[PDB]
């Protein structure tokens, strides 16, 4: 009843669906080590005085995508969306999954429709316990 084809000159899925330049550049060009860390180093972050960032700068508001790591393997896109939904409206959740293993490593990125809620999510749950594990959130 159904006919199948072997060789295909053009792709139907790629033509019909496409990914944004912002999500593609951040996810594809991310550092293999920075994407996931097992041991914490004091050299990267050090405690000092009350100042540091200053009056201007420090945090960016131009990006609406945030990094979220430290989740459980049994967590789905629905879980990440519904957990970060109280802060604002969310567009899409991406989880780097391999075709061979089809397994999750406990980290993903979140896309926020509003830039104000995005900055709110980072200031409220930057280092909080979710699903029984510690998570980290920052600008992507």
């Amino acid at each position: 009843s159904m006919m199948q084809c072997g060789k295909c000159d053009r792709w139907v899925h790629s033509k019909c669906e496409n990914l944004s330049d912002e999500m593609y550049e951040i996810l594809s060009n991310l550092p293999e080590s920075v994407a996931y860390t097992c041991v914490n180093c004091t050299e990267r972050h050090v405690d000092g005085g009350s100042g540091g960032s200053g009056g201007s700068g420090g945090s960016a508001t131009t990006k609406r995508v945030l990094y979220v790591g430290g989740l459980a393997e049994e967590v789905d896109d629905k879980v990440l969306h519904a957990a970060f939904i109280p802060f604002g409206d969310i567009t899409d959740i991406q989880i780097p999954l391999d075709y061979e293993t089809e397994k999750h490593r406990g980290f993903a990125f979140v896309e926020f429709e509003l830039a104000e809620d995005a900055a709110a999510a980072i200031d409220n749950m930057n280092e909080s316990e979710l699903f029984g594990r510690t998570i980290r959130v920052n600008l992507a």
